[PDB]
């Protein structure tokens, strides 16, 4: 009762690779897996991957006795600029689990009691910039969501003030990060990599890894002249971290610790303007809960419905959209698809969150009240933060940051979807709505003990 594995139209020496000559590869890999089922094979020269989309199979892949963690084929390149160091190392690494058990305890729920104040500091900045737009003026959502999420990691994680809001044009580091990823992403759709046709391109990329390093120089310099870098320097295990691997860990968290989080907020706010009854309902929760000008740690933990709106928007659109895995031994999967040792499966997350056998037929509706009883979401049907001993380390940081902010936004403004924005999701590894803009009617509620 073995079953042959599916596969998209191959085109020659290229195999299936030319089905990814598009700038929305994930979005297209869910049209493929949309037809070819819960699993389908994917060959591009000298690399093969299986794509699992059903909870039925994901729940096996996450069985850590069968499967270990893997580097996306995107990850080995984003390793040409990150780890050895957490988000781009294999479990079989030394400056992984040492590099993780220095930081893990700094990222718990309890550790957020400490970051909370600086998180509220950057949040106030974003709210007030909106209080001070002219009439005609609209909001660039993903654009301002980045201003925040980045400032906030820089500041909680590295006690450095990036002052992203004191700048009309996206911070250098972000313009360069974006252009560094689009490369990694196209250098993946490139049929002949080592070519001179791509030559102005791997020198561009280097200029960009310099701008990004600039800001990293600036953050260490500022420290010399209990943050997340106070350990990344003086945290033992039993080895503190070394010369070279620390400027890695830094660029690693400046990226991981904001991008995916900016994604989640643009998406949530999108979904809310399109479902104005959910906006209304979280807008009340926020009014009812945040009764001081600024929120307390205590208060942010009681934005229950807002936590829910975040998870729902994370179901419908995981911003870190896929994670990889390898087989630890030869094995059946599903009892049908037989894998060798080392074979690679990719967890197409946005599709797993659309598995109707686990969710309903309304998998495409925005309904935050699914997450009322979170004991109702089945084993493994939901994983925006990866799975297992390599779950997203910064999940509790992300969710607190994101609730706090979505919570304040909804306390001080009504938003109008003024352009009838039709969704367009730019892909730079991670997903984020592109050119999403709205207007905000302020509720004229004072903040900080400051009027406007
Ligand atoms: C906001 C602060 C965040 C930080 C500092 C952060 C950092 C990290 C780190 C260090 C890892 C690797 C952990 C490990 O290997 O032990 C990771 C993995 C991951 N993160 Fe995050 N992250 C953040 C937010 C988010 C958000 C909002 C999402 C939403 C989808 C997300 C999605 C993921 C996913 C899917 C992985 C899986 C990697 C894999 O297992 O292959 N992250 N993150």
């Amino acid at each position: 009762t073995i079953k042959e594995m599916p596969q998209p139209k191959t085109f020659g020496e290229l195999k299936n690779l030319p089905l990814l000559n598009t700038d929305k590869p994930v979005q297209a890999l869910m049209k493929i897996a949309d037809e070819l089922g819960e699993i389908f094979k994917f060959e591009a020269p000298g690399r093969v991957t299986r794509y699992i989309s059903s909870q039925r199979l994901v729940k096996e892949a996450c069985d850590e006795s069968r499967f270990d963690k893997n580097l996306s084929q995107a990850r080995k390149f984003v390793r040409d600029f990150a780890g050895d160091g957490l988000a781009t190392s294999w479990t079989h690494e030394k400056n992984w689990k040492k590099a993780r058990n220095i930081l893990l305890p700094r990222l718990s729920q309890q550790a957020m009691k400490g970051y909370h104040a600086m998180m509220v500091d950057i949040a106030v900045q974003l709210v007030q910039k909106w209080e001070r737009l002219n009439s005609d003026e609209h909001i660039e959502v993903p654009e301002d969501m980045t201003r925040l999420t980045l400032d906030t990691i820089g500041l909680c994680g590295f006690n450095y003030r990036i002052n992203s809001f004191y700048r009309d044009q996206p911070h250098p580091f972000i313009t360069s990060m974006v252009r560094a990823l689009d490369e990694v992403m196209n250098k993946l759709q490139r049929a002949n990599p080592d070519d001179p046709a791509y030559d102005e391109n791997k020198r561009q990329f280097q200029e960009d890894i310099k701008v990004m390093n600039d800001l990293v120089d600036k953050i260490i310099a500022d420290r010399k002249a209990d943050d997340l870098l106070t350990h990344m320097l003086h945290g033992k295990d039993g080895e503190p971290l070394d010369d070279e691997n620390i400027r890695y860990q830094i660029i690693t968290f400046l990226i991981a610790g904001h991008e995916t989080t900016s994604g989640l907020l643009t998406f949530a706010l999108y979904f809310l303007v399109k479902n104005p009854h959910v906006l209304q309902k979280a807008a009340e929760e926020a009014a009812r809960v945040l009764v001081d000008p600024v929120p307390s740690y205590k208060q942010v933990k009681q934005l229950k419905y807002v936590g829910m709106v975040l998870n729902e928007a994370l179901r419908i659109w995981p911003t870190a959209p896929a994670f990889s895995l390898y087989a630890k031994e030869d094995t059946m999967l599903g009892g049908e698809y037989p894998l060798e040792k080392g074979d690679e499966l990719m967890v197409l997350i946005p599709q797993l969150h659309r598995d109707k056998t686990v969710w309903g037929d309304d998998v495409e509706e925005f309904r935050p009240e699914r997450f009322e009883n979170p004991s109702a979401i089945p084993q493994h049907a939901f994983k925006p933060f990866g799975n297992g001993q390599r779950a997203c380390i910064g999940q509790q940081f992300a969710l607190h940051e994101a609730t706090l902010v979505l919570g304040m936004m909804l306390k001080h403004f009504d938003f109008e979807d003024h352009t009838n924005y039709e969704l367009d999701i730019e892909e730079t590894l991670t997903l984020k709505p592109k050119g999403f803009v709205i207007k905000a009617k302020s509720k004229k509620i004072p903040l900080g003990g400051i009027p406007s």
